[PDB]
C-alpha cells in the first residue's frame, strides 16, 4: 500500500543522495519499527522502588547501570534484587517478558595507574552477584582491560567488558583498547574535562564510527537529557543530542542523574525512547549498509557469511524481522553489525545472553523457557515459532509478512550457517 | 589463509579497486584466470562440423549449444546433424569428468504479417526432434513471439524462445519483445544492414544492459571471429569484440560461418573459450553487483530473495561455488542474474533444464540420475554431495573450501527459500 | 596517496595532519568519521556566523567590544521584550562599539543588526505592533528582519509591504515555528531571503522529539536553494548561569554546523546570562572544530549533482571558482560584489577556502554574514578613473588585508572572482593568483 | 533528445547502457583523431585531399617499408593537399606528420638513427617509436632527434611483454603511448591483448597523456567496402575505453578503400563519443587527478567544471605549445576544446589530444597585447560559428593567461555568443 511507503521515513530512505534524504524527512511520517537503540538507566534513590522499576521497564529501560562510584556493596545488592524482582514480575507471560541487563560501572583507578584495590573488590562483587556487563572506568590501554578481565576470575569469563574512554590517552590508544574490549562507552562527562569541551563531538563520532566498523557495541553517555533531572521537558539541545547519537551509530544511549536522582526518571526513559524511534527511521540505510558492506573484510566464518546474506535478503523483501537462534548472542551481534532495518529477534535459552544482547542495536531478546524437545529439529522449530508468536503479540509481525530465519546445522554455539525466507501465517 | 598468490590471480587486485578507472589501471596480463569459463559458446553446426568425431573435439574445446541454421540445409540434413551431436554428447556419458550436456537450438529462416509457412514446419520439426531452444529470426513485436509460441504446439511449451533483434522495429519495440521472450539475440549481421553499421554497438550495449536488468539471457552473435573462417588466428579487432561482448554482459557468444563452413571450427571454439575466460576475470564485479542490486526492484518471491542473499554470501567468503538444486533451471537463473564470481553448479534431474541452463552465464549443469530416496531430506543431501563431489573431481573444489548451497523447504519446483554455508570435508 | 603525494611533499605532512585533512580524504562517510582526530587542530577562520541577542547583560559599549572580539557577527534585537527607546539605545551602543575598530581594514569587523519581531497572536495577519516595529527598523537602518511565526508566502509579503519602499534592501529571514510553517516550507522559502529554525516555539507546536527532523530537513532544503539558514534557541542554554556548557549543548552546536547551518544563535545566553562573552567564545570554538569535520567530498559532489544546470554567468563562475579552490587548496576566494550575491553563490558550494567579499556597500558587508564562509571587507576608497584599475586596486586590497589578517601567506594560491563591466549581475571571471 | 543526453543523465552505468538510443543522433564534432598510414593506395595529392575531407588528422609514414625518397614524396604530397585548403583560414585543417620507426634488432638501430635524422630534417611533428621496452629506449630516440628535434612528440609503441611490464617507467618519459596490437598479439597471448589495451588506456587517461589504439581495427576494409561487425565494435570500444587516437594501417596504406576506411572510423567515433558516460568519467578523472599548485592545471579543472554546469558549446583556449589545451582535454569535457595557436607545429601536434580542435591563427597582430588576446578569442568564436560548433545564444568558456608567452594560463571567463 501507498500508506506503508509514506511511514518510517521511507520516501527519504529511497533518496539517491544524503542531501536529498535530508530534504525528504517528514515530521508527519510516523515511525513503524520497534525502537532499536537500547536505553541504559542509572539506578539510584529515584529509581530503586520495585514499582518504579516496573514502570521504567514498561517505558523502555533495557540495561540497569549500578554506579560503584556511589554507595556500598549492600546498597548495590539491594538495587540488583529490586531490579530482578521488577523484571521477574512479568515472567508469567513468556511472550511479553523483557529481559533487563545489569551493568556494574567501576569507581576507577584515581591517581593510580593500575587496578585499584576497591575495583578488585567491586569486580569480585559483580561476579558473585551475576552482573552481565562491566563499564570499566578510565581505560587508557589494552593492559587495563586485561587487569579487569583477570579480576573477574575464571567464573566471570562470560561478563562483557565495555571500556569507558574518558581521557586523551584512551582516545589516542583507542584501537588497542577496542581490540581487547567487548565494546566502548563514550564517557563524555570526564572526557569533556580531560580534553577541550569543543572537541568531545569529534571523539564521540570517531569512536562510534570505529565501533560500527568493528561490529562492537558503543554507548553514548552523560548529560543527554540533563535538564530533565529537575524539569519535565528537555531543552532543544538535549533532544537534538539524543537524536544525533542515534544518527551517529550508537548502539546504546544512557541516563545518569536523570534516572538515579532526578524527579522524572520514567519520563526521561520515555523521552529517550520517543527520540530514538524517530532518529532510527531517519537513518540513511542506503549509504550505511553499502559502507558497512564495503568496509567489512572478507570472512571464512559461516556465522559471519550467513549474517551478511540474511541482512541482504531482509533488505530485498522488506522483511519485518530476522529471527535468529543464539546461545552466546554472537549470531545476533553479527546480524546487528550490518544495521538491518528488520528487527533482529534473538531467541535464546541463556538468560545471561538475553540480557547482554541489549548492547547490540536492533536486537530484541526473547528468553525461551521450555524444556528441550527430544528431536533437535523440532526444538529449533518450536523456538522459531516462539519468536513468531512473540513478534505477533508485540506488534513486530503480522500475517503476510516475510521473515528471515537464521539457524545452525547442529546444537551448541558457533554453528550458525542457514538462512531461510519464511512467510508469516 | 589463502595466500598472496591467490589474491594475485583472476584479476583480484583490479577487483578490489574503488573506481572503474583504477580497476582498468590494475588489469594485469600476468594475472591468470582460475575460474571455469562461464559465458556459453554457441557453435553453428554445418558441413565443417557435422561429423561425430569433429563434434567430440568441439565439445572438448568448449561448445555448450549446437545451433542449426534453418536458413540452409533441409530437415533430413539437420536431423542427421542433431543425431551426430547427440551421439558425440553420449560418447562421454561414462566418464563423469567428461559428460557435458549440450543444448540444441533451431535458428529459423524468418518471415507478410505473421509466421512463414516454412517457419511453421521447421518449428514443428524442432518439437518433434526435442530441441531445447529456438532462435526466432526477425522478431519485430510481441505478436511475432506469440506466433512462434503458438507454433511450438501442444508438446513444446518448454522450449526457450530467444528473439533475434535484426531491424529498426525490433530495436524500437525491444521492451515489449523482451517482456514476452525467454531471451534475446543481438543478430548483428542483419542489424548492420537494416540500421547504419556504426550504430550496431549502441543497440548491442543497450540490449545487453536491458537483458541483464531483466535477468534474461542475451546472446551476442555474428562475425565475432569472422577471419577464422579462412585463417588459423583471428584479427586484433575480433579478439577485442569477443572480450567486449563478455564485458558488456552477454550470457552467450556465438560462432556462425566460423564453425558451420570454415577451415578452423575447433580452433574458433578454443579461441572464444580462451578470450571469455580472460574477460570474465576482468569484469568489475564491485560496480556490477551494486548496480544490479540497486536497479532490481524489491521482491516478495523467496527464490529471488534467497538468490541475492546467496550471491552476497558467496562474495563475502570467496566461495568456490554456489550449488543449487533446480528442476526447471529457474533458481540457477535467478542466481546468475546477480553475476556471482562463484560458479553456479545446478544439480537437476531434468535433462532439458540441464541443456537449457547453458543460456545463463555462470551456470554449470549437472544431470543427476540416481533413484529417489524415501526421505526427501536424504534425497536433497545426496544431490548436494553429488554437486560437491563433481566439483572436487572437475577442479572447482578442495577440502576446507566454503560453498553456498541453495535449496527449498519442500519438493517440487518454485519453493527455493534456503541458503546454507557449508565447509567442504 | 598518489592524488596528494606531490602536494604532500610541497606543503608537508604537518599541513595534511591539520584541519581534519586525513578525514577529508576518506572515500566513505564512515571512514571519514573513523579518521576524525582530536589532535588535528583547526587552521581556517570560523565561517558560521554567530548571532548574539543584545539585552541587559550585553548592552554596554565596553561589553559589546568584547563580544565583537569574541566573534559576534550579527546583533539580534528581540522586539518581544523592551521598548523602541531601549532597542534604539542598544543599536547605538552596537554601532559605537563597531565604529571603535574603523581605523583600519585590519581591525574593522562589520556587524549586522537584526530585528526579531514579536509576531502575530491569535490573529492570522500582521499585528499592529509588528507594523510599528518594522517601521522602527527601517527608520533605524536595520539590515535583517527575523519574522516571527511565518506560516505561508503571504505572511512574508505582509512583512515586505510593512517595510515600505525604503526597506527594499532589508533581508527577510522567515522564522519557522509551527506545523503549518513546516508543511508550507517550500512556498515560504521561495519568497524569503532565508530561514530560521526557531526551535523554542517549534518544540511546543510540534512534538519535541520531531524538532530535529524539521531542523535537518529545513537546513538541507536551504542548502539546496542556496539561501541562508539559522539554527536557533537553547544551543548553550546552561551557560546562562554556568561558565561551561553541558555535553548535549556542545554537541548541538557542532551538529547544527555539520547539518549545514549558515548561522548559529545565542538568545538568553547573551541577552540575560552571566557569561555573554564566554557563550560567544564557546560557539566560536565549537564552530571552527565542526567546520573542519565537514565531509566536503560528499557535500560538494551532492551540491553539484542536485543543483540544476545554469545559464547565469555568476552561477557558472562560482562553481568553477569553488572547483579550482579545492584543486589547489586555495587559501581564499576573493570576490568583488555590490549586493553580496556573487559571494552568496560561492558560499552555496561550501568551499573550504575563505570567501573574502570586497564591497563598497556597508549594508552588503553587514548582510553577507548570513552566508557561511563569507568574510566582508568594506572598501572606502574613491573610484579610480580607469574602471579596470579600480577593480585591480580592490583585488589587491583584499590580498593585502588577507596577508595582514593571516588568511593568506606567501606561496598560497588565491582564486579571484570579478565581472566584465561595472554594476551588479555581471560576474563572469575567475583568476588563479600566486601570493608573493 | 540528441547526442545520447537521456543516457548521459542516468544515475548508474547500467541504466546509462539501457538508455542508449540508435535514433539519438550525434551533434558534437568528432573528438577522437584518426591516424591514417600513407602508402601506395593513399599517396596522390588528389586522394590525400579526399582523406583530409573524410577526417584524417595525422598522416603516418611507416619506415619499415619504402625509402627516404619515397617518404619525402609522400610528405610533400600531404603538405600540398593540406595547403590546398589554406585559402579559407576559418576552415583550414592542420594535419600532423608522424614517422613510425622500423625498430631495434637486439639498442637503437643504425637505420633508426638515420630515419630519425630524416624526420628532423623534414620537420615531422611526431615519432611513433617501435618496440619501446624501457625508459632508456625513449632517451636514445630523444638523443637521436638532436637539439633541433626538441619539439617532436615521442609516442612509445608498446609491442611486447617487457614494454607492458615496464609501462609506468616508459609512460613517465614519453609524450604518449601507442597500443601496437599487431606485434603485441604475437609477443603475448592474443586473448590477453584487450587487458593490456584497457590497462594502458586507463593509465594514460590518468596521466593526462595521449594514447593511440592501433592495428587491424578495420582490417577487412583492405579488400571489402564495408567492415565486419567485430571491426565496428572494436573502433567503438577503443573510443569508449578512452583512446585519444584511432589508427588505420593497411586499410589506408595498401587497401582498395582508403577514403571509406577514414569515413567509417569518423562515423563510429562520433557515435561512440556521444555514448560516453561523462557523469562517471568526469568524477573519476577528477577524483584521481592529484592536487596541484600549477595555475594552468587549476584553471583547466575550473573551466571543465564550468563548461558542464552551463552545457557550454566550447572551451576556447589560447595556447603556444598546446599544453593548456592538453590539460583541458585530460578532464574529457563534452564541450569542444578550440585551441587558438600561432604555432603551426602545436596546431598539428594537438590532434594527439582527444577533443582538441586546433585553429592556426594567421591574422595581423594588434598593437596592445590585451586587444590581440581578444581578437584571437573572437577568431575562435567566428571559426566555431562557421564550422557549426557555435550558435548565437550559446555559452562558451574562454581560457587565457595574464601575460604573453607559454606557462601563464590562469583565467577562465564565461561568455555569451553574439
Ligand atoms: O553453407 C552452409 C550450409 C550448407 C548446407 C547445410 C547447412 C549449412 C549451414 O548451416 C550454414 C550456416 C552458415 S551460418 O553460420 O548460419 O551463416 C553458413 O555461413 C553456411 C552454411
Ligand atoms: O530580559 C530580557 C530583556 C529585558 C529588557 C529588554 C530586552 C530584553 C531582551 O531582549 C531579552 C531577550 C531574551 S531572548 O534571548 O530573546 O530570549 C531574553 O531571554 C530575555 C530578555
Ligand atoms: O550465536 P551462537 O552463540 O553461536 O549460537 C548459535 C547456535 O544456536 C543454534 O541455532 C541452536 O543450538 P542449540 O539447540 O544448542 O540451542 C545452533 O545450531 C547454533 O550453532
Ligand atoms: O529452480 P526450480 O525449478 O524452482 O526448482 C527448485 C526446487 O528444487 C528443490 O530445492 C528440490 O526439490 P525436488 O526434491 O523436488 O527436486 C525444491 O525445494 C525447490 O522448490
Ligand atoms: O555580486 P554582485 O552584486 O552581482 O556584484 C558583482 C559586480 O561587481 C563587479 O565585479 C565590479 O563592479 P563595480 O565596479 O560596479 O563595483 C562587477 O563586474 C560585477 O558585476
Ligand atoms: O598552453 P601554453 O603553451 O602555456 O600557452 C598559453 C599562453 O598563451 C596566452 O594565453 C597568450 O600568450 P601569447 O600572447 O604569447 O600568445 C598566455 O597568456 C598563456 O601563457
Ligand atoms: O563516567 C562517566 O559516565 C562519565 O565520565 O561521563
Ligand atoms: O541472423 C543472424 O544471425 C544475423 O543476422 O546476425
Ligand atoms: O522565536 C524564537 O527564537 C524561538 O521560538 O525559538
Ligand atoms: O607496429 C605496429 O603498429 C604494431 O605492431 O601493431
Ligand atoms: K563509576
Ligand atoms: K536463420
Ligand atoms: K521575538
Ligand atoms: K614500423
Ligand atoms: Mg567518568
Ligand atoms: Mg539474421
Ligand atoms: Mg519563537
Ligand atoms: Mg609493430
Amino acid at each position: 500500500g501507498t500508506a506503508f511507503f509514506q511511514q518510517q521515513q521511507l520516501p527519504a530512505a529511497m533518496a539517491d543522495t544524503f542531501l536529498e534524504h535530508l530534504c525528504l524527512l517528514d515530521i508527519d511520517s510516523e515511525p513503524v519499527a520497534a525502537r532499536s537503540t537500547s536505553i541504559i538507566a542509572t539506578i539510584g534513590p529515584a529509581s530503586r522502588s520495585v514499582e518504579r522499576l516496573k514502570e521504567m521497564i514498561k517505558a523502555g529501560m533495557n540495561i540497569a547501570r549500578l554506579n560503584f562510584s556511589h554507595g556500598s556493596h549492600e546498597y548495590h545488592a539491594e538495587s540488583i534484587a529490586n531490579v530482578r524482582e521488577a523484571v521477574e514480575s512479568f515472567a508469567g507471560s513468556p511472550l511479553s517478558y523483557r529481559p533487563v541487563a545489569i551493568a556494574l560501572d567501576t569507581k576507577g583507578p584515581g591517581s593510580g595507574p593500575g587496578l585499584s584495590e576497591q575495583d578488585v573488590r567491586d569486580l569480585r562483587f559483580g561476579v558473585e552477584h551475576g552482573v552481565d556487563i562491566v563499564f570499566a572506568s578510565f581505560v587508557r590501554k589494552a593492559s587495563d582491560v586485561a587487569a579487569v578481565r583477570a579480576a573477574l576470575g575464571p567464573e566471570g569469563h562470560g561478563i562483557k567488558i565495555i571500556s569507558k574512554i574518558e581521557n586523551h590517552e584512551g582516545v589516542k590508544r583507542f584501537d588497542e583498547i577496542l581490540e581487547v574490549s567487548d565494546g566502548i562507552m563514550v564517557a563524555r562527562g570526564d572526557l569533556g574535562i580531560e580534553i577541550p569541551a569543543e572537541k568531545v563531538f569529534l571523539a564521540q563520532k570517531m569512536m562510534i564510527g570505529r565501533c560500527n566498523l568493528a561490529g562492537k557495541p558503543v554507548v553514548c553517555a552523560t548529560q543527554m537529557l540533563e535538564s530533565m533531572i529537575t524539569k519535565p521537558r528537555p531543552t532543544r539541545a538535549e533532544t537534538s543530542d539524543v537524536a544525533n547519537a542515534v544518527l551517529d551509530g550508537a548502539d546504546c544511549i544512557m541516563l545518569s542523574g536523570e534516572t538515579a536522582k532526578g524527579n522524572f526518571p520514567v519520563e526521561a526513559v520515555k523521552m529517550q525512547h520517543a527520540i530514538a524511534r524517530e532518529a532510527e527511521a531517519a537513518v540513511y540505510h542506503r549509504q550505511l549498509f553499502e559502507e558497512l558492506r564495503r568496509a567489512a573484510p572478507l570472512s571464512r566464518d559461516p556465522t559471519e557469511v550467513t549474517a551478511i546474506g540474511a541482512v541482504e535478503a531482509a533488505f530485498k523483501c522488506c522483511a519485518a524481522a530476522i529471527i535468529v537462534l543464539t546461545t552466546t548472542g554472537r549470531s545476533a551481534q553479527l546480524l546487528s553489525r550490518y544495521r538491518p532495518r528488520a528487527a533482529v529477534i534473538a531467541v535464546t535459552r541463556s538468560a545471561q545472553a538475553a540480557r547482554q544482547v541489549h548492547l547490540c542495536r536492533g536486537v530484541f531478546p526473547l528468553l525461551y523457557r521450555e524444556p528441550p524437545e527430544a528431536i533437535w529439529a523440532d526444538d529449533v522449530d518450536r523456538r522459531v515459532q516462539f519468536g513468531i508468536e512473540s513478534g505477533k503479540l508485540r506488534g513486530f509481525l503480522r500475517v503476510g509478512d516475510l521473515v528471515i530465519v537464521v539457524t545452525g546445522w547442529r546444537p551448541g554455539s558457533g554453528y550458525t550457517n542457514i538462512m531461510r525466507v519464511l512467510s508469516i501465517s
